[PDB]
């Protein structure tokens, strides 16, 4: 319980120093201190323990972005989401977790789609489902919920992904805000019913 | 001016095989067979070289794009761009190219820079100058030109780069169109002069 934890902290900085492959559960042993017969007690692969790390930090994600409420105001609502979004975006584990798995060149589909589901497509559905709400009061309008989120996230996080691998995104929080209204106000442009 | 080409192609091999930083003007002379004085008659640093290198490939990535006409129709035109724009992520014409900048950690801003500019941005610039005619013709709203661009490909892109970093695209031609279809739909349900 205690323990668990130290494999967890050492796993993760091995990972993120050399790749997921590259990363042997003898190194992660002798990091964290323990005996593989106590590393394997707790975890039965080093697989295993990669899903540990995605669904634990993908959770811990998806409670610190908010459940979008309608009666907030349908803008305000939007502009909470996408900021949160981008906070979490910037600031956390996402980016080296894809480069983690990207680096694996398709050897591991299973944690791949784990990673997917537990995370970027997570964040799609609880937008769907606010999104879906707004058209249920007729105050937007869309054929579908996942692609009408998707569509929305994909302009808010714009091109951000790649100025930030490459290293050339340094966002102010007012650099955030322009953003994000840009971002909305094209998507509202869209599906707000004209009238 | 062959002198020249013989070195470019070495240095891309060890750019791939070490990395930027990882690989010296001496292994590349060696690696080209020439000798230091041709090497730096042709290119004054290792940045120069990576510099030359870096505009070759993104000039050839930008004649694989069409020049958008409006004689073709609207839709067509930015259908056939599109179309176009997602076979670059497809095939992976630009992730090794990328994997070395990023693998700097920013160290290099200046070529990191430069690539963006003489790729990504040069992309949102050629698109812009079409919609910059499809608004001359009335036939198109919008306040700026590159912001639009940068809408329209952030929709046909959506989450695709993502998806096939993690190795779980596999994208058909229709599965392709699909993605286009809808991306191109919201576009042009949000510039469109409702009418």
């Amino acid at each position: 319980g205690r323990k668990m934890d130290i494999v967890i902290r050492a796993a993760w900085q091995l990972f993120l120093e050399q790749g997921f492959s590259a990363t042997s559960m003898d190194a992660i042993a002798k990091a964290a201190g323990v005996s593989k017969a106590t590393l394997y007690a707790y975890f039965p692969s080093k697989e295993a323990l990669f899903a540990s790390l995605i669904v634990a930090e993908c959770e811990s994600l998806q409670r610190d972005l908010p459940v979008p409420k309608l009666s907030a105001g349908l803008s305000e609502a939007l502009r909470d989401f996408a900021r949160q979004y981008l906070h979490t975006f910037i600031h956390r584990k996402d980016v080296a977790f894809v480069r983690i798995i990207a680096n694996e060149s398709g050897r591991f589909p299973v944690l791949a789609r784990l990673f997917y589901e537990s995370g970027p497509e997570a964040t799609i559905r609880r937008l769907a489902q606010f999104l879906e709400e707004a058209r249920a009061a007729r105050v937007l309008e869309f054929d579908d919920p996942m692609e009408a989120a998707n569509q929305f996230l994909s302009l808010v996080r714009g091109e951000l992904p790649l100025l930030i691998v490459l290293g050339l995104s340094d966002l102010t929080e007012e650099a955030i805000e322009q953003e994000i209204e840009a971002g909305l106000k094209f998507f509202l442009k869209a599906c707000q019913p004209r009238a």
